[PDB]
């Protein structure tokens, strides 16, 4: 695929000169995100070492011009024209699920209905990135955006990886209460991105993040451990904010979720298996 190539200054216009307050979108990927009106359609516009800032902006682009699905956010055109890169997006309405899982500046709590068809959709997602050779690296919930129907859009492809066993690297990147044993030791591998997709079950699940200063467990991984050992089930984790969760298919998600964190990386399931448990689930 081949995009719209954007002016910088058509960009500092609609985003009203790249204004820092509320409504500013968020931040994350090494870059600021912000809203905007361009050719009769709502953006999102990310103002992004300088050299490393530059291969983000790269990779990017060129994992997108190669990865197009329902599942993935759409990249519509880019910023080259000086130096401070812009990346321009479909505007996703919803935010992330990371900010709905917290029900940020007031939002209503997602049902159960919906988090079973963000959860499907989320693995459509890396099913097609994987079915394509593409390793995301930082699958998270901050990376998963949700549009005006809250269908799941798998965004950031910045540090992500063609495959086209496994490789090694020096500089390990990733969200760390997000990221598989192997791939905080540099292994790059798509069995990572299961782990990491099993950690986002859990959020979508108990509506915790995945890490928390002042929380025991600090790190919400370690509850699959305090659930074997029989001291608690998952029942007492679910989200409270929902009304409609049944048992069985939070036993189902969490059963998925469970297989995707093993710390054995060869022991856990693929994409696909992953695809077809969470279709079972509801069906
Ligand atoms: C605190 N918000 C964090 C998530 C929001 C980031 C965000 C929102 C959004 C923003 C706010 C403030 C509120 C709502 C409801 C939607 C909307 N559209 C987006 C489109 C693309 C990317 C993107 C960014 N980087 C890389 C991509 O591939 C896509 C991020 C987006």
């Amino acid at each position: 695929t081949r995009f719209h190539s954007f002016s910088f200054y058509e960009l500092k216009n609609v985003t009203n000169n790249f204004d820092e307050r509320p409504i500013k979108m968020g931040e994350g990927g090494f870059g600021v995100v912000y809203k905007g009106y361009v050719n009769n359609t709502t953006v999102a516009v990310k103002k992004l070492t300088t050299e490393e800032l530059k291969q983000q902006f790269d990779q990017e682009i060129k994992v997108m011009a190669k990865c197009q699905h329902e599942n993935l956010v759409e990249l519509l055109g880019f910023s080259s024209d000086g130096d401070d890169l812009c990346l321009v997006y479909v505007y996703m309405p919803n935010g992330s699920l990371l900010d709905r899982l917290s029900c940020l500046d007031g939002t209503p709590p997602l049902s159960w209905h919906m988090r079973c068809k963000i959860a499907q959709g989320a693995a459509n997602g890396i099913n097609f990135l994987h079915e394509n050779h593409h390793i995301h690296r930082d699958i998270k919930s901050a990376n998963i955006l949700l549009d005006e129907a809250f269908t799941a859009k798998i965004s950031d492809f910045g540090l992500a990886r063609a495959s086209e066993q496994t490789v090694m690297t020096s500089r390990i990147v990733g969200t760390t209460a997000y990221m598989a044993p192997e791939a905080l030791r540099g292994e790059i591998t798509p069995k990572s991105d299961i782990y990491s997709f099993g950690v986002v079950l859990l959020e979508i699940i108990t509506g915790l993040p995945a890490v928390d200063e002042h929380r025991e467990p600090q790190l919400l991984l370690d509850i699959k451990e305090e659930i074997e050992d029989e001291e608690k089930t998952i029942e007492d984790y679910i989200d409270k904010k929902m009304n409609d969760a049944d048992s069985t298919s939070v036993e189902a998600m969490y059963s998925v979720a469970s297989q995707c964190l093993h710390e054995k990386k060869n022991k856990r399931p693929d994409i696909k298996k992953v695809q077809q448990l969470l279709q079972e689930m509801t069906a």
